[PDB]
């Protein structure tokens, strides 16, 4: 443990990323709208207060050297973009790369780091995503990528305003060692796609591979999750693994992929960054999103993220050849524990677990393993499709209907036991008796213990 | 994507090196000899238009430090070679190494590098093929290689002539990730040979290990287009990976062979640097090299090498335990896509894919996937065994057989819907069909799908 | 060979650490009265005379950037407590980081080398556990590691105080090569739990990665003794490898696995530091900590860590799938071998070598092959249940029972032939001849063989 | 290929080092007494000319800093010892680290390159073995190993000595790549010991892990055979890989394994040195070791290391369970080539192979396949047991029976084709034949092939 470097990143961040579905076509109306949308829709004030900008918003750099704005996408500069998103209580991104370049080609950081981070400043920017592309072979071991990434969370410091850094160099020379120093998060892989399971050749690393040379693109959400499980004891208050934006949404997940990308990112304390068109999101896609009980592991705070128990190889295979299935275990702050039952396999399965491997790191005889717990299921209570579909087409309020996280912090939700964090109690679970359950395939099986 | 880093490289280059067939053998008549036989039939109007002199010109260095061309070989000096080039529309390549020495032992460049390159100004060379051998020490991590490349990419520079810059040091360090910014292509591998899928103990990484310690040489085909796989991503307009020049005409490959190869270079954005002995080349081999429809796949406008989107391993393996099968698909500039069906397989065997796997990054419902596709041959309409016979014994002229890109670019011809640059449609695909082919050993079924 | 870098290590240290059991909750009265049980259950006397101090002790930093010791938990200050300790004939222990903060987020030592270690000296303290959390990208290469390393070790001899110097960067940067000539001893891998074998999602690298990129934690007594397995070689006088504290009288082991714990970290010459809460010890873990003759491996003058002479998976494998048979066998100072048959596997077996597996390194027809062998089995006159358990009631000494290594040490006692220190003769071996046993489920074979 | 870079080294060198089998305990005399030996035998005249004394040798420094050999035993100093073997016509080598001590615990080099250096010329020193233990941290990359080594490289040539120069460092951080510029040879592996297949877990590197993190020691014959495999195309005059001192007449290995360890140290061009105790030589050893034919292979003017063709693992695995068979291929200066078919199987085996195969760069149709070839077996004409047992008995000379290539270098001696250096014909292999034999267990067939 470690406190914060900078004091942010208390718990994960959560916001919305105009890339997954917008590419360089961004503008200021864009962002405005969407902003609206998603404060409209009640998801600003369950936590979702990043709005972050990405690539492709400049035009180059003036006289001075100093990066411009595109005047076409951006015809008031972003600190006017910053001030309208500031006036309706959220937060704002902005992007760059530690390279000549950005990923498509605009003009990058490395070397000119002190003027960017001013014109963050300048700009009111709240936080930063620092990519990886054209970093000029400054790159190969923890100590030259540190440096890298040291050399903007220095020149962001020294302009006094806060920003939140969040490092994207896809876990190149093992970014989980030396984030928290100098970030509040970092991308422990290549970017991810709307693909549960499917190896891509354009992420050569599979899953056993959380120390990769060629990082990549295109990586299944299994692929991902693989690396980062080993992962979880480098992340903690003030800096945590990122394993890329929520792709719930977005291309043709189903609704039990989507439960688990979204249950699986939740435990292991990623950032909940929603990559969906949220202006064109679907009623399923939205629920997902929105449900406060799993935003809640999230947002536990002091959070641990959960530890990878046991995980097998099963014969029921997808189109892929992929199959497995995994058991996820974690304490909370509140001495609850998260327990999470994931179905990789291509059929539905009966899936169980004990005391024992739930608790796996208490002993035998000690109280938890000779006391009750209740089982609590977190996807109970999940907007139905109906009233998701209603609120979406502006025909019914979020209000009164979603958590408000603004209005009662997490923290504070869970001490006054509401209802709406815990989700369902659905049974309990007694010493030397099995936890069992049926698991939809490529779904999960989330639940919360309390003691009973 | 980066802009060229000098203005070269827009596409990857073509041409022809003195080396897989001449060695250290080499004069200012072999080489304009060969030259005037690759203008006369009808290649260099094709895109060959790089007349590469490799290892083994020089014969030390004068009383001022300066490279000296051998008398006996080079009578006239090599500028007197670029000169002969430039009158008959040629651009001419030497080589050097970054190293004390040479591969075969001559002087190489290494802290020699601004008189060395002020020796290929004065000479008024167009492109340096730049090697890795004798290195001293200098390698083992990005950082170190990236540096020793980026003298002489600078010392280039300062001579302020236009030089394409070819780094040749075998992916060692992982070049894809730095060669873009100093350079216009790089080797990503060891040695190409004359084999197809042949395992060598002299190249011990195998093709799943494109980050390898020892690249060595007598890489197989397929080795190398299988480490090159992941580095599509890292390619593009200015930068292109390099898998060696083609063995097309050379050893004792098959036609359908030498049509994968070929095929599969082209699809990749490789260069096509013709290693074949020009003047003692067959029928089959020169209409390899000049079908124009498949250069015009790696000549696409903006190139995007394609991906492979599967690989299996199959029982039909050869007399070296080989045998695997593969498909690509890639996006073309004007909306085409380009697809590919390989049977690296020692028997012939049906090949089937669909237009979900084709469009392997489009969702369901989107209009790629709803609509319906032509499928051209690329490999319809090669010059016949008998024309390009009589072509190669002077008996033929090439002029208004072959596409002359020179009159008219790739990019033009595509515009104007050219029937030599399309292939033959042979069907069209439809949403919920397959598409079907036999597809001969260690061949290549390869296509172009147009919109209906 | 090479002298000790600082004089001490002559043999493995040995003591106890407060952590395995006891965490944050540390105080001046703890230490101390577990330092007088030490003391009173005749555990000092037969070598356990570091007392170590682990993380969470101090407050911060003072006005001067001095560390400051708790005044809660350490009213008096760190050289009380060192005093203390030295008149009860102890030795004192403390710990601090080679990184910005230590592992549970107090102040470290990174930069702050020669205030830290005259910190240490001031508070007249013996012994340095130096940690390798939050070290800020300084690690990835041997080179760096050593540095970080050596910057701690040179600031402790510049004190004139001798301080055993005890490395923990779990292995990172192949430690074996370079630990000797800056240290006494270093850890060679991740932490160790109360689990014989467990593979753990949190220690991803498995018994055969010696060399490995994420070192992490809990990771089983044979996933590290398996990482040691070919360190030994790196071992010597001076200097050793560390596999972690003991976790004897820790969770719940057999009594199987706790001698075969503790007689392979006694083989392999690692430091025997008590894990175990000794105020709340069992019987039978305090009579595994106790055995003298174990103890006399370890402690052997001029001493070589054993070799593994084989290594079999077997089909007897356990709820984890895990299960291997080893053979292990390694000269002694006074011309006797220790040899080891461990059964790793689940269930009870026939295990068996002959003389020329013994005496690996010996030819045909040697004097050792050639000549006969009494067997001494090293788990004989251990002290019983009932024993064991009277001393740790109170209502039995200590004195006259367990061998008193201050009164004679180790290597005089072997002299004497002392009968506490080589077990019970079983047997003899002779040439052509077998020697068999059966060993428990996850148990040991563990004998001494003496020229008959 | 690139020139010698001291201009020594122009084949693999010859000798005898007094390690393998006499440890610290050398003087003068042994060493003496033994170069006599050698003379005796005809070896030094075979090309066994540097008597190579290792570790132990020296007593500390005097107070000028300046090594000092142990005056005990050296009584009259290494120079005189020298001064001895030049009288006698033999060349003299010694023993260093680059490291703070040496692997034995003696006085190391590294950062006293300089004075130690100058005690060598001296002393009239021809030759040193310079090794790699306790090197300070200062190896992990190329670049660092490769400025230690080109530390003692550049101070040898400073005090204008010719100094032949030999590597030991165990192929860590690619030797191969780097060694030629600043050296003669180079260990590429961890030591050598007598056993033919034997996995040890001392060499945790098998025989595929030629770039190790951990050489040890202790490997196998075949272990560090397989290591070398694709190392040879970094060999060449005036630089080659070591696969350390021959273990003929160590030991207990069989004829058949010695004949294939010295065939295969021969083939792939590494130094000849004897391990032996040439004063306790077995008969059928010293045969091996004086087997002008096989010599004259390895001591090929313009060396080229044979390759290996083929490898496949067989059921007839021995008691470590290894089993398998390879066929290596070299071309010779005269036009020869050089066949290899090696039984590492258990068992006695047809082996087999055809023109195609041995020529295995020669393409269909060129002369080599389309001619005829003499075969020679290069085990012919061996030295009995009997003749050998007499000679080292001094009851019969070795002058007459014993090829003097004092006399006549090897060069010479092919080019007057002298049958004591071909072997003798056994047959012809035409095209289109296989060319069979019966290879012994753990055996080998050694041919040379001429044209008809
Ligand atoms: C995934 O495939 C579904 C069919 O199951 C397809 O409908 C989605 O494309 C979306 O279709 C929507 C149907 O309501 C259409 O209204 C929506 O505009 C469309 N989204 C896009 C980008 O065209 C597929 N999912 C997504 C979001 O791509
Ligand atoms: O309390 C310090 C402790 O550090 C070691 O354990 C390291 C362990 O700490 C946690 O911060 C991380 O989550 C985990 O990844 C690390 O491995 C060390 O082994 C021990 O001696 C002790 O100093
Ligand atoms: O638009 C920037 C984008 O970069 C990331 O994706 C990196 C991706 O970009 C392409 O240039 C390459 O072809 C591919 O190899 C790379 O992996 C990053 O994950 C994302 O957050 C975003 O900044
Ligand atoms: O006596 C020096 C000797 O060193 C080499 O052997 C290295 C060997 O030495 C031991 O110190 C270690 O336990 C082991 O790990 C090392 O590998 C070298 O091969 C040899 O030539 C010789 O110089
Ligand atoms: O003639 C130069 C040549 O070098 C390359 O081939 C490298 C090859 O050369 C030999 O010296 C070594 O034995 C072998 O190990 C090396 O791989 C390069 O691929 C080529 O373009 C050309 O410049
Ligand atoms: C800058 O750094 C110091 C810690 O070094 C910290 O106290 C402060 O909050 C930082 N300021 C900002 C704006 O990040
Ligand atoms: C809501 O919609 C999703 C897909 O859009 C579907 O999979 C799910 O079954 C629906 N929920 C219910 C309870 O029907
Ligand atoms: C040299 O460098 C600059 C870019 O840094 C570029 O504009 C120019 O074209 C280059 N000149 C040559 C001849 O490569
Ligand atoms: C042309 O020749 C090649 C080999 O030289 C042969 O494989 C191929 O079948 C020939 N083409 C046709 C259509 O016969
Ligand atoms: C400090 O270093 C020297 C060796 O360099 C050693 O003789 C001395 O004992 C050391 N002192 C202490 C207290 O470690
Ligand atoms: C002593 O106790 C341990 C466990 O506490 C048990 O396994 C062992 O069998 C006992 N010893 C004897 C000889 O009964
Ligand atoms: C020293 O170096 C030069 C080459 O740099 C060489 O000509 C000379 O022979 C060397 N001298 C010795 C004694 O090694
Ligand atoms: C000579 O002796 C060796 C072993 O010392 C034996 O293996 C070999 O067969 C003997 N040679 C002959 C031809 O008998
Ligand atoms: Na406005
Ligand atoms: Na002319
Ligand atoms: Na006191
Ligand atoms: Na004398």
């Amino acid at each position: 443990v470690s406190p914060s470097y900078n004091g942010l990143g208390l718990t994960p961040q959560m916001g919305w990323d105009n890339w997954n579905t917008f590419a360089c076509d961004v503008s200021e109306q864009l962002l405005l709208d969407t902003a609206d949308r998603i404060s409209d829709l009640g998801l600003k004030d369950m936590g979702y207060k990043y709005i972050i900008l990405d690539d492709c918003w400049s035009s180059g750099r003036d006289s001075d050297g100093f990066l411009v704005a595109d005047e076409q996408k951006f015809p008031n500069g972003m600190g006017h973009v910053a001030d309208h998103l500031h006036n309706n209580s959220f937060l704002f991104g902005m992007y760059s790369s530690a390279g000549e370049y950005t990923c498509a080609g605009y003009p990058g950081s490395l070397g000119r780091e002190e003027e960017d981070a001013q014109f963050f400043a300048n700009n009111r920017v709240d936080y930063l995503k620092y990519d990886n592309c054209y970093n000029k072979g400054q790159f190969g071991t923890p100590e030259i990528s540190y440096h890298r990434y040291k050399a903007m969370s220095d020149a962001l410091n020294k302009t006094g305003r806060p920003v939140f850094y969040s490092l994207c160099n896809w876990g190149q020379d093992l970014t989980f060692y030396w984030g928290s120093g100098i970030a509040n998060s970092w991308r422990m892989s290549g970017d991810v796609t709307a693909e549960f399971t499917r190896p891509d050749s354009r992420c050569p690393c599979d899953g056993d591979e959380y120390d990769c040379k060629y990082a990549g693109f295109h990586c299944s959400i299994m692929n991902i999750l693989n690396k980062a499980a080993p992962m979880g004891q480098n992340a903690g208050v003030g800096g945590w693994n990122d394993l890329d934006n929520l792709e719930v949404g977005v291309g043709n997940l189903t609704d039990d992929e989507e439960k688990a990308h979204f249950s699986m990112w939740a435990m292991v304390k990623s950032p909940l960054i929603i990559g969906a068109n949220v202006n064109n999101l679907k009623a399923s896609s939205y629920s997902i999103y929105s449900q406060a009980s799993v935003i809640a592991i999230n947002q536990d705070s002091n959070g641990i993220p959960a530890t990878r128990v046991w995980r097998y190889y099963v014969s029921d295979t997808d189109e892929y050849g992929q199959g497995e299935i995994q058991m996820w275990s974690g304490p909370l702050d509140n001495g609850d524990q998260v327990v999470a039952l994931l179905n990789g396999g291509s059929v539905s399965r009966p899936m169980n677990t004990t005391l024992e491997e739930i608790f796996f790191d208490s002993n035998l005889g000690s109280k938890k393993l000779t006391s009750t717990w209740d089982i609590y299921d977190l996807w109970a209570n999940r907007v139905d499709n109906s009233t998701a579909s209603a609120i979406l087409g502006r025909n019914k309020t979020a209000t009164g209907i979603l958590y408000n996280a603004t209005e009662q912090s997490y923290k504070d939700g869970l001490s006054k036991n509401d209802t709406r964090l815990f989700g369902q109690k659905i049974g309990s679970l007694s010493p030397n008796a099995i936890l069992n359950t049926t698991v939809p395939a490529h779904g999960i099986a989330f639940y919360r213990l309390r003691p009973s």
